[PDB]
């Protein structure tokens, strides 16, 4: 484990370089415009005050993310990782600069009022075939086990464990684990925090001013679980974590299973991990992660692939419902829009 | 020439086309069989459907050469000129297939209808007004505004464009009788595995169906550098192009200088900067009120103005995941 050492502290140290990163950015812009002609330059007579503006939201980026460093840094369990790593001052990645604004961005789905459409959208559905299959009247929430595997920054997660089910949310990647330990742990004030998650996007902006706005988290008091609540997170590949078979009455899968190098061998363990009578739910598209990556396994299947290995497996369906529409992190804003024609389904295990 | 060295990259680029896409299939091939044999016989059509795209391709290179040979050793091509092949093969849907007339409806027939209001027959022999379309891609918008009598070029500087468009205008009668298989690269978002092998068929209309007295053309090169007389053109209508710009100030200059005097510019699209993550390339990236104030203070008056114009751009409708287009249309005149 000297290599996840390794990861922990690339990552910290991507976190630190997010300033230094868009900084450059921004001077790239500043830099191609006074090349331009004088006369052409007096033509946007707000342009570089508008760079001065971009530049003050990256300092509170930059500012937001070294508090979550600060957080994590000072955590029991990262003791086992060491002083600091490397005497290593090196740049980050623009792989993991890409993955710090996927993060920011996951604020706003996950904390922010600006997500709640997407979540009614996305998690909503999930909550309800919960409660359908686990309804008050005939179940004690308290002894229902609920995994959310890719849990991000464990909105859905939360929400399962306000309505006091035994959920445990599930995340790999440190960027995710970082920022919900920040929110889940240390965000006890509702709207006390601002971050700037569009300033990344030059283009398609109606108004130089959408670039620039903030948003508001966190939109609930992560703390305001009830007494009686049994909420949790856990680090690390969902493949390797859960081993134990026969243990969940429920995995929610939200824009999940797609991740996968190999959607079967999720399948494999969904199947092996819940209970007999135990309910798989899944809500989202088929955006393989490692389709474009070389040297990364990637089976690509279709839907129609997809339920036809569930079926095999011994699965029985109870609810399908394709075309559900959704975004993901959607710039409300933005000249340009990404859509998910979700497939949701929930199907069981037989007793 | 160093322009006939970009020509023929670009030829040997159609003729790579098959090589490049069979080694994408040879991988997800390989990565099947490297997988147990219990999990492989779960799926026990993946490798057939594998060797149905692999048609598709063949398929898919045969139209390709026939393009290339219609318009007259294969060398690995770039990664950067295959995605553009690829994309070149869906602008035929949106061009010349009926599977694209949504989309050409939501993106053509608002440009049409100010032409139409702009010149109508009570004030113009349309015959005499001369409209041009920059970057015209596949030409269809420049052959539709042609078919209403006026007269009109359009201009495109991709060869992958040039090549497929006078393939379609100069090549095709009969409604329909090619077919394309545009998706077959699309390997992530497929409800059914038969939706990425599916063909398209094209050209839906005849192009050869223009009116006695038209005046149709397409030119071959930068819009900024062919286009240097001045006060020339009546309307110049841009579709998903001026976002293409190093610096869109200078296409807004070009506009304005070629344009006669109370002639019109009509655009319909998004901001979608073409270099904005090219390294090392000029990218002046303005928001849309930028582009406006640059328009106004040119001296262009604002005739029509809309935003929030829906569009999507070779759309996959059957794909799990598309994306759509908040687009601006608007209409300016420089005056009189
Ligand atoms: C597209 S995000 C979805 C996040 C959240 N479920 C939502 O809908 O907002 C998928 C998440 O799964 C995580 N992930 C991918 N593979 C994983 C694995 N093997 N084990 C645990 N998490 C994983 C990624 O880090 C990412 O946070
Ligand atoms: C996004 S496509 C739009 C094609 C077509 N107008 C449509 O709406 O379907 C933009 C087109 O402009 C072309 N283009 C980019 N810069 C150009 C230039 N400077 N001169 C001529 N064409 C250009 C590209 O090759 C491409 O075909
Ligand atoms: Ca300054
Ligand atoms: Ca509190």
């Amino acid at each position: 484990e000297r290599l996840e050492r390794e990861h922990f502290w690339k990552i910290i140290n991507a976190f630190r370089y997010y300033g230094t990163s868009m900084h450059e950015r921004v001077n790239r812009t500043e830099r191609q415009f006074r090349s331009l002609p004088a006369n052409q330059q007096k033509l946007l007579p707000q342009f570089l005050l508008h760079l001065d503006k971009i530049r003050k939201c990256i300092d509170h980026n930059q500012e937001i993310l070294l508090t979550i460093v600060n957080d994590c840094i000072h955590m029991f369990e990262n003791k086992e990782y060491g002083e600091d790593g490397n005497g290593k001052i090196m740049p980050a990645s623009t792989f993991d600069m890409d993955k710090l604004k996927s993060t920011l961005k996951q604020f706003v789905r996950d904390w922010s009022e600006t997500g709640k459409a997407e979540r009614d959208a996305c998690y909503q559905p999930i909550i309800k075939e919960i409660l359908k299959n686990f309804p008050k009247e005939r179940w004690d929430p308290s002894k229902v086990n609920i995994l959310v595997p890719g849990a991000g920054l464990g909105r859905l997660a939360w929400e399962i464990a306000m309505l006091g089910y035994a959920c445990q949310g599930n995340e790999w990647s440190f960027f995710m684990l970082f920022s919900s330990n920040f929110v889940l742990n240390r965000c006890s004030e509702i709207n006390k925090y601002k971050l700037y998650p569009w300033i990344h996007q030059f283009s398609n902006n109606r108004r130089s001013a959408d670039q620039i706005r903030p948003i508001f988290f966190p939109d609930v008091d992560p703390h305001s679980l009830p007494p009686g609540s049994n909420f949790s997170m856990t680090a690390g590949d969902f493949q390797e974590i859960y081993s134990e078979c026969n243990t969940w009455d429920c995995i929610a899968t939200c824009f999940f299973i797609d991740t996968a190098h190999n959607v079967i061998d999720y399948i494999d363990t969904i199947w092996k991990i819940l209970k007999p009578g135990g309910i798989w739910i899944n809500l989202g598209p088929l955006l393989y992660h490692f389709e474009n990556l070389a040297n990364e396994l990637s089976i690509e299947l279709s839907y129609e692939d997809i339920k036809n290995v569930v079926l095999q497996y011994g699965f029985k369906v109870e609810v399908e419902k394709e075309s559900v529409l959704s975004t993901y992190t959607v710039n409300d804003l933005s000249m340009m829009k990404y859509y998910y024609e979700c497939v949701l389904f929930v199907v069981r295990k037989p007793q």
